[PDB]
């Protein structure tokens, strides 16, 4: 039981030597230089997030170039993620006002009130407004620091609203419709240009904002088009629809972000913790990477030490089952970008060492539909045989990354060394728990039909990184001599 | 499995009507007035914490009087907790009242009290005579809440360590010292604690939060300090350093309860190791059935902001999921801008984590670790909770004079309120640290002996009905003694509310 | 796990002192005298079975009188069971023949062939014959020592049959239709007279032969009528229909007999073991007594020692979960009636001591629909609290026996002392595992509204029978001072 | 749970096509002819047992030759087992060749060999010199297969016990003696066993069923007796008395397998305690992965009747449910009227009990009791069986030269056939005592080295197809070594049948 595992926990035992979970950092002024990036990588960054809410194509190009130069200097494969600005609902032009508690205000969707507007009749660029918010429900303004409650519908396009608290305003502020189905495009026009940038520049994954339906995930894929077919889509769940539609969004995506900042505006703050637990477990169950985001070490934007709550939050995201934990402002524009990543890495390792070896393995395995595909039977059994011999490492050949993700899904307690023939697989596997990638250049080194070259490369990597030594058993997953497309074989071998 | 339970969780379902977990609030200038305290109680405060690190007896008397007046007007039973300063290690003074250190700086620290008032950048005093025994070369000394770190380089003599400063810091008079990973032979109770404890006993406080408990032997010395007049006051031991964590079993045995004092603990042990200690300490309390409080920075940002961070919301939820009876607020309510709002948030998060808890998993896990044979009252209490799950009881009702039997039922983590009918007002107040329990006072002076339990049972069932725990025709599980057994409950009944 | 429980088993540990399972014996010439019966009771008999297949009303009256006198001498409550002859299918008159392997024969249902018949055209008194057995299936003759396979339908009422083996014949022999729905009456005319005898003489239960449907169980109850409303009906499952309809037969009956002798003729012999396991567990799950019958110690009809298979069979019926095990020929007409019952009792105790304490409790509890009725919550929790304190006995007040059966359903490891106000409850509880009955005569002793007299009677019985001593905890189940109709209260008390 | 599994059982469902359990038959005048033996093999005999309690070497040679000829004509691999007489305790002779005892009779028994040929009602010989040490006053001596019982009353001298006869019995020359609950210091092997063992080794028998094993030390003495030429012959130890049961762990360690010899055991220990020993011994073999045979009277009534009793059917089913690899027939096939029919019945009951078994419960239970870390081949074998369950494999295929790896897979109780491709005919024959296994012989003399395993794998997959275990496009789990590892299998593959 969890309870019996807990009472056996000790703060005096050595922690795991090899960190399983993965850290995503947002880049910004704190961290854009090649030097800052290198330190960030030494500190524990596996994925660089470009927040496309702000900055131009030129700014983000500097980010891209600088990441790639930092990584080449350190001999690392660092994934690069494009986080889209996303379709959004905003007020029209004004140039300011002030709305102290108790006021009564009118919001219009007629586009002749866009450039005009005042304390009494201002624009909202969402043209379906008087559908979504029926009388009695709420309109959130500016990440919901200000709440408005609609009484009724004035003309076809205006609603009447009782203001609830203090606040100032300015043009083009952010609007939320909490608990309301929102019928926006998956992809804004700015998003189209940003995605096609991302394709052209070869980003590894897209963090797709405000994903509400499976259909919107497919819109994002079609926009990536043919040249972008192998770019991961990580759907950001940000409102009640996302949560409602989670099953089918998962099916459509390569992975999920629990985008708690935005989600905690759209749904009551205390319900985010139910959503988190639910979503992370649903992803664990299908073997798709999941990322926990937002304010995880927030106070380290300004302090050299995190709060007790913040350490807890990181530990528990790991215990919940998240592959990755993310940093936003902490690394983008904080005083202590390196220290915050180092803390995050230590907390990960600690939560990982407190995790019961085999509980996830069994739980996940018991929820799988029988019969399995052969490769999944091979990968789950390989993880079982890793526990059985206390393997210090596993080794998988994977070109797309599929097989690595499939092993990671069963949650072994050792590193998964993935020898791959694709640089982009090395980068994309950065969002998958446990996996460590080694590139085999098949053009340079030859075909390796019998797998011996890649196996040797992987076993030598295990020695060099001090995962294992001579005479240690390693579990090795790839195809036999004739099967193509997936691994059908496991071997236990002793390092020479 | 947890994993299967998670995938079935819903944000769309109604949440539990009755909050199981309890909230301890620290009182300060934000919240000390009668009016502020009524608001706090309405928002969900069950225990008022006084931090005796600060403030005179007069300040705290006002807190006590105000809490009592507020609770009287509302008809609530509210616990009052006295949190001791506890013994301390501190530097001496510095010349000019301050001195600045940079990395690489070598400084001698001495336990020779000659140097107490004349600290410099070269040499300063630390008031712990066992210093040169406690930290060897290589070991660390933490200054000013760990903000500054010293590596001990060598022992110069039997009272002097040569140290290396690890980082930039400005140091003022009499800063706190922490000796990570060292035993520490301070008394259980300082001279000041005695005057505060005596004050506590005189004013009739319900519990001590005893600072810096490292051994069971110190818990007993706190009990001895409270004397005969304080024999009934709960001792909740604060676990604050590596020793406390290492001796947790015997400290639990000796205490009435535990507080995981995360702020201090995370200065003594690496910050990341606090989550491991929390999970362990909380579970070990659950297993023996003693209340445990989780403390420190749980909603810290709401000291200034009307909304908590995402980290802070999950912290509260996860403390409840770990199994904590209580969650605590410190500066959030002592000194903060939004003391009502933060208690309201804490209460909402509590209810949400409770509703996301698998109903029977704790019950089973806790039951499976008990030694067999149980004493009869524990077999009675655990089997009552089992019966409650089996009929989906909306409430349980237990007669308890000391609180023992209420705490014993709560140990098994029912998913419904536990209505306790008690003959002691102090039990009413002290059950505020116990999950699920709701107290009703039976006045035996007014109403008579109640040997056959009928009046107390009627009072409880009326309470359940009035307070909307249950309605006519609902099954309620009722635990007390039969007509002859004395000293503990040997009987369980299932009863339809009349 | 079962496997881990097994490897811990020891043949050197003391066995349980108090036998939980119950033994039914068939009476006959070996065992009809008052003396023989007394020894049989001393040996371990809890229920006397009168086999109404043979013997007259007068013969069985002697059995009844003699049982009641033996029991009164020993101060015991012995249940008396009437096992009905049952509707049956038989051939017509002949006066004999012989059918060595390979022969070809014709069977008719025209009743003008009843008194006549020979090697070539003999009667079968089941008039729906050419419906049930379609060409290709089989007709069993004389407990299926002889099998016949039908080729086709000659005239409306005749079938043509290929004989399969040697055998002789005589008038009025037993016929089975293996795998065929058989549309007979639940109650034969002989059965009506026998049941009304049973009512008049006050038998405790009816072992109802050849029960195929719930509806037939109700026919048996209606025949018992008003004066017999409280007589247990134990339905004997004897063919594939019984097995198919088991759920609804269980619902209708007070209990079940797995009538393996008859069942092993109707269905393939090896399938009886699947049926046994299934039926016994279904009864355990609803808390209704079940009896395993037929050939359990067969060879002890003639030998003073059982075979290894026979000892195994008894042990495993107990391990399967059966309340009772039965003896037929072994006690009715064997040389060693006392020894066979003594063996059976020792095997029961051994299997009981090898049973894991709490596995049944949990298994049964986990299959119950939540919410439970209050009395069932009380009874299951009382058994849980018995395990928790290692109670040496439980004590229940029960007038109908309902509450005793409900405690027994949760399978405690100690005796269940039942204080009852009805002599017939004492007798009927003989088919329920663990239960030991004490009669409280309320007319003689008074009302006992506060339960103290019956509780004292039960606690004194616990002392006298050496279940418990002064200072032992006992779990005591009855109503509180105001509730009527069921127990709502449990207490743990120390024997004074 | 078992209980939930039971309630879902159906008599109407199709049963498994391939029998997992194996059947050992004793050969006698009913079954010795080539023709009788072909019929027996077609009916399901996998191992032919010779009972060396009776019969000359010539009789048994005929059995061996006939078994081999029958199996050759059918193309079957059939194990041959030699069951030793074993050492014995017996009475001496009586005057007039007999003597009758009644209850209450006092009789002296002596270990003085002077009395060996002149037993009377007053005094007779028992050929066990340690008698007066082994049974104290109060203890029992069992005569003539326990049919007669003596209570030892007193010790008259160092070679004479005064006894009380418990029951009526007529006693003839040289009846068997059993000393219930006493250690018994007979040799592992009698002088006769040596000539039988030597005969066994010369004729190339596949296994010994070694009688009356009480200690691991005796198992080793049987192995030493078989010498170098018999180093490869399986020793299946017969557990026959309390010692055997008490030392089962070390006897298991020393043996290749166990037979629960219920007939003899139930003379030594109370008859009811045999079910407890059976369940324990069978499970302990399952846990270490050594074959276990259940024996004695399993279908006894079919010695004379064409149909078994209800007890006998459940006995076979329950031995299979306990976990026995094999079930045995003795007189049923040696001396009986219906030797084919009884084997056919045994086989049908086996298949029914197998189909009623929960597929994965054994796998899990067995796996959870293994020490971690496993050796790599056991991790390979148990994980292969896991993969078989996960894809609902219709067969597994394993390369094994000694049988070790086949037995290691069988240990984990897959629900499908385990096809073993072996390079030794003797392994083919010896795998007949192992659940699920079906052997194919690869002739390395004819067909070559097969270093890369491809020929042996093809032979196995062809076998699976020909024998209707699986068809084209079915997944099959395949276990052997990779191209470099020697001595054990380090590799598992899932392969679609071509
Ligand atoms: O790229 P994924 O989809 O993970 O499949 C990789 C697997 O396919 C195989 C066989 O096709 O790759 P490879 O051909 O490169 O040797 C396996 O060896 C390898 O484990
Ligand atoms: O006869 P059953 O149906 O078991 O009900 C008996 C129960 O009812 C009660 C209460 O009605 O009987 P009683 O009135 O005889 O005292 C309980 O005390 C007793 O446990
Ligand atoms: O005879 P056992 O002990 O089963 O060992 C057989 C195993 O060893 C190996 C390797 O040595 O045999 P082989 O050399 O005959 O190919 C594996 O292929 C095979 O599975």
């Amino acid at each position: 039981s969890q309870l019996e595992h807990n009472i056996g926990l000790s703060i005096f035992e050595p922690v795991a030597k090899h960190r399983a979970n993965r850290i995503v950092c947002t880049i910004g002024p704190s961290t854009q230089s090649v030097e800052a990036l290198k330190n960030l990588m030494k500190s524990g960054m596996s994925v660089a997030r470009m927040n496309f809410s702000h900055g131009s194509h030129e700014y983000h190009q500097t980010t891209i170039n600088n990441v790639r130069a930092a990584a080449a200097e350190l001999g690392l494969h660092i994934g690069i993620a494009l986080d889209t600005k996303g379709p959004e609902i905003r007020t029209g032009l004004f140039g300011e006002v002030s709305f102290a508690p108790g006021d009564i205000v009118c919001v219009t969707t007629d586009p002749a009130y866009e450039k005009v507007g005042t304390k009494e009749k201002f624009y909202i660029d969402y043209p379906q407004l008087t559908n979504a918010v029926r009388p009695g429900g709420s309109i959130y303004v500016d990440d919901g620091v200000m709440t408005l409650r609609v009484v009724s519908k004035e003309d076809d396009r205006t609603l009447k609203c009782h203001v609830n608290n203090h606040h100032r305003l300015t043009d083009r502020r952010g609007i939320n419709l909490p608990g309301c189905e929102v019928d926006l495009p998956a992809v804004s026009e700015k998003d189209r240009k940003d995605l096609e940038f991302g394709v052209a520049q070869g980003v590894d994954m897209i963090f797709a904002s405000f994903i509400r339906t499976a259909e919107q995930v497919r819109e994002v894929r079609a926009a990536l088009g043919e040249k972008g077919k192998d770019i991961l889509i990580i759907s950001k769940i940000e409102n009640h629809q996302g949560v409602q539609n989670i099953d089918s969004i998962i099916e459509a995506s390569n992975g999920i972000m629990v985008a708690r900042g935005d989600l905690g505006v759209e749904i009551p703050a205390e319900k985010v913790c139910v959503a988190q637990m639910c979503i992370i477990s649903k992803c664990n169950v299908v073997g798709k990477p999941v990322i926990c985001a937002t304010q995880m070490l927030e106070s380290m934007t300004s302090n050299p030490r995190p709060t007790r709550a913040e350490v807890s939050d990181v530990a528990n995201a790991v215990l919940n089952g998240a592959d990755c934990v993310m940093l936003s402002g902490e690394t983008a524009k904080g005083k202590y970008p390196n220290e915050v990543v180092q803390y995050m890495a230590r907390i990960c390792v600690e939560a990982q060492s407190a995790t019961h070896d085999t509980v996830m393995f069994n739980s996940i395995k018991n929820l799988q539909k029988i019969p399995m595909c052969p490769e999944e039977a091979v990968c789950s059994s390989a993880v079982a045989s890793a526990f059985e011999v206390q393997a210090k490492a596993m080794l998988v050949l994977s070109n797309t990354g599929r097989s690595a993700r499939l092993i990671s899904k069963y949650r072994p307690n050792c590193p998964i060394i993935c020898v791959t023939t694709r640089l982009q697989t090395c980068r994309q596997l950065n969002v998958t728990r446990s996996v460590v990638s080694v590139f085999y250049d098949a053009a340079k080194s030859g075909e390796d039909k019998d797998k011996e070259k890649r196996v040797k490369l992987g076993l030598d990597f295990a020695k060099k990184e001090k995962y294992a030594s001579t005479g240690d058993v390693v579990v090795v997953v790839h195809a036999d001599h004739s099967v193509k497309g997936y691994p059908n074989q496991t071997r236990l071998i002793y390092l020479p």
